[PDB]
């Protein structure tokens, strides 16, 4: 029980989804799965150790980068330590733990235990590891800052407790009834038919259509579909796709080998989604729960159980070959032949994995069994590198088998937290891929989450903004979430009650104003006072306390600042909220600057963030840094999210609008100016110059990998301090944006050379040939980030933009040349598409 059903609405009041209910199910997978998490589950709670937990030190093995050992020129660090307006300067060895820090420190001092927390923040110095590994560290001396600890105790674990828990060789075939639906759309007379698809990983396998009938609202064959598949030779995980046409106006999918390893069996009739009008929303196993309006489908089943020599040399090349490949590079059936004869060559090279296993007739019982057989012998695979981009290929909608996808989870294992935080989301995403509900990977993000706060938090996140915004997969990530929050440990189920009050209070207010100017480019004074009069309304006997920030989980925001919030002046309308830190021992009287927008899909916006953090992080795999600014984005819900604000930053559009705010007139000098008067010391600004060269450099490769580059000058923004950054990627062309108010920066204008464009070229070009070292992960990343993220796309030519991109299939010569060539296009233009934004506004 009774207790326990507060603690159940609780949850799914945390989840925004009530995991209890049934009625749109055909069975019981879900249930099942919320059963078969709990093991793991309390498997996780119960090996995690308590201490460590409650204090989530974030941190990494990885070596600290040349630019940053560069920033220390004494092998020494200087740490300044608090306890109540107390303090001293510790210099200290880039190799020394805490504990022995702590040695030196009570050493210093008086002439029982306590913990180095950062002053201001959620973010403890704690563990066996050498400072210079700790992330925060690494970060404040990136940005020439001080260091400043306070000496507390530790956290009680006691408040991480967790509640106690209490818990044939017939052919197929299929009987399609008929169909129906209430409202017809367009109306005058056309036709339509049923296509059922026996799938596998969209690899289909055998196909049967109906003849067709005049549609109306209700349509009745009564018809045996005889596939040519064996009832044997069917594969787990295989879906009976089932779709509509007259084209494709619905479409639904039933497993027909449920998680008990039972052929399907009886009747059942099927809510269809309805085209938007590939996508991982088409291979979902969910039913469309708008019972009232959707388009269904009766249908039948009853049909039990089920559950090397030498190689010649030019072919050795010819697969060579195709294994040192694109992933989207697709295969001629001479290809997949030779991959499957060679199959123990083929085992040799893990590049070649994701190729061989889509060579595979998974419409053949006996060929599986020698697929599994096959990967029996797994020495090379269990033994190879981590190869992310590898590991990753195997788990996107071209893999069904519950035990191909199974060795990249394995894989995945040997990550520290580190970096799973950078792939956390794609493999979030990476559910939908999942024929199960219950599946390793799921499995995995489960333990990874309960295991460390900081990857926990950003699952809660991750799973919540999917649950809120999709009918097709917010079942079963809902099961997974509702797995989480029971083994995160009442300190956090506080914690995201917390969080999810606010955004849900704030998310209110944020649309209530979309109401009051309706496009009108102005915001009516009535607007603002109505903000500053609900926010009040608000503070005053509703919101918290205070909250974490959730794109920044250390991050605890305390009361309001309401006299900076307002409304942006947008065609949305947007909140600048702002929030004082309800840490008083913080070093700042900085606010937290929060942005809440609705109008947008951010989670198109959330992937392209988490990409460019790879970006960054795979710069660091060649000491070689361009100061990118992700600044924090989380979706929360339908079109509707919230957004970090850059401290000190404008809009590269303002600065022109400032000196002459034209109809749209474009000068060049500009730009450097600006800095000068926001530079104190000349020899600041040269440091403006600096970073500028390097966020340009930056976002000019990254944002033209994913041909994003085309942008508007108000959808580019600035720091004071020299840190130029993109945003707001929802929203003749140009490969990237590249004007000539940049390049007087760069000490140029229009068609010369100079110091730091020579540098700008050389950098640009090491961090272009760089990613191109990791083309397949890219290539993988952004293929996946489509096929979850968007609208619908083609399976070609949507995707295949990023390979041109990357100048596949070539040396590093031809692809240096290429990339400068699509910097000479940028000086061809200057401010040609640029000045063309505003004139189509009539066109
Ligand atoms: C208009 O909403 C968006 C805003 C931003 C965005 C991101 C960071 C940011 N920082 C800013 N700083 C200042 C001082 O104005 S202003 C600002 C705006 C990024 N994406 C969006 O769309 C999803």
């Amino acid at each position: 029980s009774e207790e326990s059903q507060a603690f159940q609405r609780q949850l799914t009041a945390l989840i925004g989804y009530d995991v209890t209910d049934v009625s749109n199910v055909h069975d019981d997978e879900l249930e099942f799965t919320r059963r078969g998490l709990v093991t793991p589950r309390m498997a996780e709670v119960a090996s995690r150790d308590p201490k460590l937990y409650a204090m989530h030190p974030w941190v990494t093995s990885k070596p600290l980068p040349e630019y940053l050992w560069k920033k220390i020129a004494n092998n020494c660090i200087f740490i300044v330590i608090h306890r109540s307006t107390t303090s001293q300067t510790i210099k200290v060895s880039p190799d020394d733990t805490p504990g022995a820090i702590l040695q030196s420190f009570f050493t210093k001092m008086a002439k029982q235990d306590f913990v180095l927390r950062v002053c201001g923040r959620d973010e403890y110095l704690v563990g066996e590891t050498p400072i210079k590994n700790f992330q925060w560290v690494r970060h404040c001396l990136k940005n020439g800052e001080e260091i400043h600890v306070v000496l507390d105790t530790p956290p009680d674990p006691a408040l991480d407790e967790v509640r106690k828990e209490e818990w044939c060789d017939r052919k197929f075939r299929v009987k399609i009834r008929g169909i129906d639906i209430p409202v017809l759309p367009r109306n005058t007379d056309l036709t339509v038919f049923v296509e059922a698809n026996i799938q596998h990983g969209q690899q289909v396998l055998c196909q049967r259509r109906t003849s067709p009938k005049p549609f109306t609202e209700e349509v009745l064959w009564n018809v045996w579909l005889e596939f040519s598949i064996k009832i044997k030779d069917l594969p787990k995980g295989a879906l009976l796709n089932l779709q509509i046409y007259c084209r494709l106006l619905y479409y639904v999918n039933l497993l027909l080998i449920d998680h008990r390893f039972l052929l399907r069996r009886g009747e059942y009739v099927l809510h269809m989604w309805q085209i938007s009008g590939f996508n991982a929303d088409k291979l979902t196993s969910a039913t469309n729960p708008d019972k009232e309006n959707s388009m269904s489908i009766s249908i039948l089943l009853d049909n039990h159980p089920i559950a090397r020599a030498e190689m010649p040399n030019q072919l050795r090349k010819q697969l060579e070959a195709i294994i040192a490949t694109d992933p989207l590079n697709p295969l001629t059936a001479e290809d997949k032949e030779l991959l499957w004869h060679f199959r123990y060559e083929s085992l040799k090279h893990p590049k070649a994995y994701p190729k061989l296993f889509s060579s595979v007739k998974w419409g053949q019982q006996e060929i599986v069994a020698k697929t599994y057989q096959l990967l029996a012998r797994r020495e090379v695979w269990d033994q190879s590198a981590l190869d992310v981009g590898l590991t990753m290929q195997l788990l996107d909608c071209n893999f069904s088998d519950e035990n191909v996808r199974a060795i990249a989870v394995q894989k995945l294992e040997s990550l520290e937290d580190d970096d799973v935080l950078h792939y956390l989301l794609q493999l979030v995403q990476a559910v939908k891929f999942e024929p199960y509900h219950d599946s390793a990977l799921a499995r995995f993000l489960l333990k990874r989450g309960l295991r460390n706060k900081r990857i926990g938090h950003f699952l809660f996140w991750f799973l919540r903004s999917e649950i809120a915004q999709s009918r097709h997969y917010q079942q079963r990530f809902a099961v997974i979430l509702e797995a989480y929050l029971r083994g995160c440990g009442t300190a956090m189920l506080h914690d995201f009650t917390q969080q999810v009050q606010v955004i849900e209070m704030l998310q209110k207010v944020t649309l209530d104003i979309k109401s009051l100017s309706a496009e009108k480019y102005d915001v009516s004074s009535q607007v603002i006072s109505q903000l500053k009069q609900k926010l009040e309304n608000l503070q005053n006997s509703q919101l918290p306390e205070s909250f974490r920030v959730p794109y920044d989980p250390g991050l605890k925001a305390g009361a309001l600042a309401i006299e900076k919030c307002k409304v942006m002046a947008s065609k949305k309308k947007p909140l600048w909220l702002e929030f004082k830190c309800a840490d008083p021992t913080a070093l700042s009287n900085e606010t937290i600057g929060i942005i809440f927008k609705h109008g947008d899909d951010l989670r198109q916006d959330m992937l392209i963030l988490q990409i460019l953090r790879i970006m960054e992080s795979i710069w660091e795999t060649e000491s070689l840094d361009l100061c990118l600014l992700p600044y924090g984005c989380i979706s929360t819900g339908d079109k509707i999210g919230m957004i970090e604000i850059v401290k000190d930053a404008t809009t590269i559009a303002k600065i022109q609008q400032s000196t002459v705010g034209n109809t749209g007139a474009f000068k060049d000098e500009v730009l450097n100016h600006w800095l000068k008067e926001k530079s104190p010391t000349e020899e600041k600004f040269q440091a403006a110059v600096e970073r500028f060269v390097y966020s340009c450099a930056g976002y000019c490769v990254a944002t033209f990998v994913l041909g994003i580059g085309d942008r508007h000058n108000d959808n580019i923004m600035i720091t004071e301090t020299g840190n130029l950054f993109h945003i707001d990627f929802g929203h003749e062309r140009v490969p990237f944006v590249l004007t000539p108010d940049f390049l007087f920066v760069m000490g140029t204008s229009g068609k010369k050379t100079s110091p730091h464009f020579q540098k700008f070229q050389d950098i640009c070009v090491k961090a272009y040939l760089a990613l191109r070292h990791h083309t397949n992960l890219l290539i993988i990343l952004f293929s996946m980030m489509l096929m979850t993220g968007m609208p619908q796309l083609t399976s070609k030519e949507d995707i295949e933009y990023i390979r041109d991109a990357l100048t596949v299939g070539k040396n590093e010569e031809d692809a240096k040349k290429y990339f400068l060539d699509q910097i000479e296009v940028c000086r061809d233009k200057g401010w040609t598409v640029q000045f063309n934004w505003f004139l189509h506004l009539v066109l």
